[PDB]
C-alpha cells in the first residue's frame, strides 16, 4: 500500500492520473520524482522548468555543479540527484527530444532507467516540448517499466484521449 490516490489501473504495474507532477510531488512526496532532463540538466522549461521552479533553482544550482564535475548526460540516460522539497530522489532522465531530431527509439532506453527504483512519480517520457507522440510513449512506457510507476499528465485533454486510447 502507497499513498498515491486517484490513478487509473492500466496495468499490473502502470497507473495515470490527471494532476500537475508539481503539486503531486509536494503532497505525495515520493521517494523518486522522475524529471524530464536535457542532456545538460538545464531545467528552462516543460517539466523541468516547472519542477525547478518549485525548488526555487535549487535544483539548477545542484545540476549546474553535477555537469561540472562530470559533463553532459546521454540521451537515453539519467543520473539521480536530490528532490529539494518534492521527493526523497529526482531521476532526471533524458528521453530523445523529436525537436533536435533526436532518435525515438532511444525512448525505451530513457525507460529502463525506471527499472532502478521500486517505485517512481513520473511524466511521459518525451511528451510536451520534446515533441513525441504522446500515446507511443505511454505504449513504451507499459512496455519497458516493470517496477511501479505512477504518471501525471497536467492537461486533461490529453489525458482523456490517453485513457481512450489505450490498448
Ligand atoms: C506545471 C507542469 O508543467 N506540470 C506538469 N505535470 C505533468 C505534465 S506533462 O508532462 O503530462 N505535460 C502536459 O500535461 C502537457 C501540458 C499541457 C498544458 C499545460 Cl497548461 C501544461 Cl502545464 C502541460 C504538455 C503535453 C500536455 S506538465
Amino acid at each position: 500500500v502507497n499513498s498515491f490516490s486517484g490513478y487509473l489501473k492500466l496495468t499490473d504495474n502502470v497507473y495515470i492520473k490527471n494532476a500537475d507532477i508539481v503539486e503531486e510531488a509536494k503532497k505525495v512526496k515520493p521517494t523518486v520524482v522522475v524529471n524530464a532532463a536535457n542532456v545538460y540538466l538545464k531545467h528552462g522549461g516543460g517539466v523541468a522548468g516547472a519542477l525547478n521552479k518549485a525548488t526555487n533553482n535549487a535544483m539548477q544550482v545542484e545540476s549546474d555543479d553535477y555537469i561540472a564535475t562530470n559533463g553532459p548526460l546521454k540521451v537515453g540516460g539519467s543520473c539521480v540527484l536530490s528532490g529539494h522539497n518534492l521527493a526523497k530522489h529526482c531521476l532526471h532522465v533524458v528521453g530523445p527530444n523529436v525537436n533536435k531530431g533526436e532518435d525515438i527509439q532511444l525512448l525505451k532506453s530513457a525507460y529502463e532507467n525506471f527499472n532502478q527504483h521500486e517505485v517512481l512519480l513520473a511524466p511521459l517520457l518525451s511528451a510536451g516540448i520534446f515533441g513525441a507522440d504522446p500515446i507511443h510513449s505511454l505504449r513504451v512506457c507499459v512496455d519497458t517499466v516493470r517496477t511501479n510507476v505512477y504518471l501525471a499528465v497536467f492537461d486533461k485533454n490529453l489525458y482523456d484521449k490517453l485513457v481512450s486510447s489505450f490498448l
